[PDB]
């Protein structure tokens, strides 16, 4: 399992150095992606933090919470747990999970791809959405654990072209060199 991910993380991000690093947000990225495909997420933010955790934040439905009949776990915990946001999960001091679904939000959190407790409402919402936060491991990234924001913000501006339509931001909250920018692309209202 996930176990393997930690071992090996080179056959499954292809790097360990900065270019890994930043694999990780384009992995979780990519699944707030594919909720904008499905018609649901129109607005993601990716956050630098300022201890150069990263926070993604999309308005979609939320991750299915539900018990999957195959597994007797929820569906959201498979995500995370079962072998791309896996192996982010697995390269992490930790990742938290929450889902803005149904007038609730659902959390879990994981600790070296660990899970620490079952999946819990801890609060009342009227926003839908996911929200995934999570601190790569420096044991896995030993070379660097620095965000670029340039790198992130290049690569924002083209996803927000590649998906015209969509709202996508990036910030950073690194002290001395907070920084925003806001990306969309219209379609035929334009
Ligand atoms: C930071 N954001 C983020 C981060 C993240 F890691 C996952 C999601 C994520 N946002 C997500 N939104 C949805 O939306 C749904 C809701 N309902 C259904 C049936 N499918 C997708 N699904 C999600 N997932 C992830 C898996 C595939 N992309 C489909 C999934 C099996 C379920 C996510």
């Amino acid at each position: 399992g996930l176990e393997a991910v930690r071992k090996r993380p080179g056959m499954y991000i292809g790097s360990t150095s900065g270019e890994g690093l930043h694999h990780l947000v384009w992995e979780i990225v990519d699944n707030s992606i594919d909720e904008a495909l499905a018609g649901f997420a129109k607005s993601i933010q990716v956050i630098i933090e300022p201890d150069d955790s990263i926070t993604v934040i999309d308005d979609g439905r939320g991750i299915p919470v539900g018990i999957q009949a195959k597994t007797g776990r929820p569906a959201v915990e498979t995500v995370f747990t079962v072998l791309g946001s896996s192996v982010v999960n697995a390269l992490s001091t930790s990742l938290d999970v929450r889902v803005y679904k149904d007038g609730k939000v659902y959390y879990q959190e994981y600790r070296r791809g660990a899970v620490v407790d079952d999946l819990k409402v801890i609060e009342e919402t009227d926003r839908h959405g996911t929200t995934v936060h999570f601190i790569p491991d420096p044991e896995i990234f030993t070379e660097t654990t620095v965000y670029d924001f340039d790198k992130l913000a290049t690569r924002v501006r083209e996803l927000a072209f590649l998906n015209r339509g969509l709202h996508i931001s990036i910030e950073d909250r690194r002290e001395g060199q907070e920084d925003k920018k806001e990306y969309h692309y219209e379609g035929l209202e334009h």
